[PDB]
């Protein structure tokens, strides 16, 4: 398909939990989003490393049921009124994420099924995020 | 800490899972890394979308049982001789990401729970990549 495209997500939240040391990650990932399941919550970006992961969710009616849960296989911290942005377009993800080079990110993801970029920003930062993202994906 | 570090890890190999039609997308991603789990795979690499997930896996010694366990839940392929580069650190994620403008890569994540960067690169772009990188973090 011919399509570009930019589309932003208001409302999410952002969780991180670092691993309890007691735990093999492969028991963790399992328990983890066993606990998403049980919430019935949908996740649009993860991204793990050796200590623990950052995952997302789109409404916080369950949270605090969640953190509680949580708090048991790992160390939570949460930020809120976070925006996903998504860009649908030979190295181009490299130069879409270099327009946002001026403004802080705290989430990347590529690789999942497609050539969607995803990127996670403070409300703040939406429209700095949206303007550089539009001018670099449309000119 | 004071720390700039490039790492690199062969032997890697990336699985694409497309979800089917008929799963919820938190049933999905719990009967996933329930998968993973019975096999003890670590996972050093996870990113979602909308249709499905790419993860990676260190060893091919329980791939066929994997791939064969999956296919029940989604749609899946398999690329192997992979590498994962982990670059390790104001917009700095953007300018690393840059540096791989003329390299093909596989997956980008960012924000688990450091400021790492990490990426994923077929076996045949591993020095260029690095290269790049080296030169880039360390000049």
């Amino acid at each position: 398909d011919c399509i570009k495209a930019v589309a932003a997500k208001d409302g999410i939240t952002v969780i991180k939990v670092k691993s309890s040391n007691k735990l093999l990650s492969w028991h963790f990932m399992r328990k983890l989003f066993e606990i998403f399941e049980f919430y019935q919550e949908p996740v649009d970006m993860v991204a793990t490393s050796e200590v623990g992961v950052s995952l997302t969710i789109d409404n916080d009616k369950n949270l605090p049921d969640i953190v509680r849960a949580l708090s048991d296989i790992g160390d939570v911290t949460v930020d809120k009124d976070m925006v996903i942005i998504c860009i649908v377009g030979v190295g181009f993800e490299a130069r879409i994420i270099n327009a946002l080079k001026g403004v802080p990110v705290r989430m990347i993801s590529y690789g999942g099924s497609n050539y969607n970029v995803s990127v996670l920003v403070k409300a703040e930062d939406k429209k700095k995020a949206l303007i550089a993202l539009s001018n670099k994906l449309f000119n």
